[PDB]
């Protein structure tokens, strides 16, 4: 392993939240939805929140000023207080927060990073400063699920954040959703409809193998293609690949062209497996198969076990997926491992 | 200049005729169209044309078989008897070539090559191996058209690879195309509609800057980052960008997200302009517009001295863009010049 393992969360400890893409949280009608996700930082988890200075001065603030997102992080890391850092929201700018970041900060302050979705990039911002993050729930989509979290988000929080033995078997969540509810008030004490849920699909394979994890959301990865802020060629070596779309829905097409960019950089033929999200509201369920089985065939990688409509991405609930730690994909049984702890 | 310059082409020379990504140009029902443009190289500009081994064997063929795609491309270049070569048409997976290329064979044979859309990707693989190559007009869709090759693109491809003379300034063509009329030969007689064109817009500068062209088709760009197809650091030095948007007609979300990448890259403050070619159908010609100005305006280079509307891409006619090449944007007459010849 190539990536620092951060500290163990437990009740008391300081918790910084941070908008390093979309600063929504901080406008007046999406206000209190943010204060809804602190309340259960408090209350479920017994930590206490404190948001850095930039990060609830609005969305036309902190759009405007990429440099001030960055020294939010940088605040948050240096603090020695400052136990886990957790993203409020995902947007898609935090590519502009590249040239304001000082990864030695990020290297000598290890500590919990999570986030999904754009923050994919500040999970770059890590990975490169030698930290393992962790890919999961946000402030304002998962922490702030009306009427109560749901029990799932809550029981891989605890096994990955506040528990140092090894995360283990990974189920797929019993309900599922992604069902559009606005983020006004008046809606706080409204329930989202679940649609109950499938399990894993093994798309292709037959072995069982073992790699680090790495990836994300496949839209913000390529946001970085081609820039400083991309990981290593010895991070790819021997690794097991997370995908995720996001909620704009790319075209299945697009799906593919960016598969074939990932052969371009011999990314796939270095891989152990592949694993991917569901896609928000399910769409384009069966289109994406399609187009990745047709990539594999391609390049003659129609052994590369893959799993797919696994519970991360822009689905609720989720579990977390810690940057680096050794992962299994079991194709005999359908099933997903993390062989190791989230935390030291 | 760190691109090799080709010799000129004059009649009797020959040229050689490739299928790098679809491979259509071979099918029972559009061998018509491919025998059309070859009628128009033969008596037009006198030229001899020669059929690659593997690139008149079908689309299917073609598609299953990126080696032996590149084994025309390699074999056309070999050949000091070929002058000349020019792509049939675009594709997609033209990127699959790459594990197929001795760019030992491009550079030690210095000859014309000539392509548009997902031709960009074996221009990167000219460019790569020290070769300047010219983005522009294809067999099937500029030599074929019906009843009669446009005046424009005819022009074009005489002052660019039949004169050692400077080029000069390019004008905007009156009127424009990219009207669907499939190609089965019933419609051979059939012309296809004409659009007026209002010249070039400037949306922002007031200088008047040169520097060396490299780009190509925005989308096409993608497929090559990240990848070793993708130009040294050097090349971006000092340069003209011009980009093109293809068929799929790319939201304009994507178009900020591309060029934000390029800002990430550094590559858009080491320009000295940027061009764009007409989108087809001018889809979201007004949309494309705003976000390129936003990305600008991110990134404090509202100086920047950007061209509009030009002729080259999705659209008919087409004018000739050298690799290379020294242009210069002329913001103060609203102009386009290349200081250079194409050809030596």
């Amino acid at each position: 392993a190539m990536l620092i393992k951060p500290k163990r969360l437990q009740p008391g400890d300081i918790v910084a939240t941070v908008s390093p893409s979309w600063g929504g949280a901080g406008d007046s009608e999406i206000r209190w939805r943010y204060e809804q996700g602190v309340k259960r930082l408090e209350e479920v988890f017994g930590l206490t929140v404190v948001p850095m200075p930039n990060s609830l001065k609005g969305s036309e603030f902190i759009y405007n000023n990429p440099q001030a997102r960055a020294e939010d992080l940088m605040t948050a890391f240096q603090d020695t207080r400052v136990k886990a850092i957790i993203a409020n929201i995902g947007g898609q700018d935090s590519i502009r927060l590249l040239p304001y970041i000082d990864f030695n900060a990020i290297r000598e302050n290890p500590k919990i990073f999570m986030g999904y979705a754009d923050v994919t990039i500040s999970h770059l911002f890590c990975h490169k400063a030698g930290l393992s993050s962790f890919y999961g729930p946000a402030i304002l989509t998962d922490f702030a699920e009306n009427v109560e979290m749901d029990p799932y988000t809550v029981e891989m929080v605890n096994r990955t954040l506040f528990s140092n033995e090894m995360i283990g078997e990974i189920q797929p969540a019993p309900e599922w959703t992604s069902e559009r509810l606005e983020w006004i008030e008046i809606n706080k004490d409204t329930r989202r409809t679940m649609q109950q849920n499938n399990g894993y699909e093994l798309l292709q394979g037959s072995t069982t193998v073992q790699g680090r994890l790495i990836g994300g959301c496949i839209e913000v990865l390529e946001f970085a293609k081609g820039t400083e802020l991309w990981p290593e060629k010895k991070h790819w070596e021997d690794s097991i690949l997370f995908f995720e779309t996001s909620e704009d829905h790319p075209e299945p097409s697009y799906i593919k062209y960016w598969l074939r960019n990932y052969a371009a950089q011999g990314i796939l033929q270095k891989a152990k497996g592949i694993i991917f999200g569901k896609p928000k509201d399910e769409m384009y369920y069966e289109e994406y198969k399609h187009e990745i089985l047709q990539v594999m065939k391609e390049h003659n990688l129609e052994d590369l076990p893959i799993l797919y409509n696994l519970n991360f991405g822009h689905t609720e609930p989720k579990f977390i997926l810690p940057y680096g730690s050794m992962a299994e994909i079991d194709c005999e049984n359908g099933s997903f491992s993390i062989l190791e702890s989230g935390v030291e």
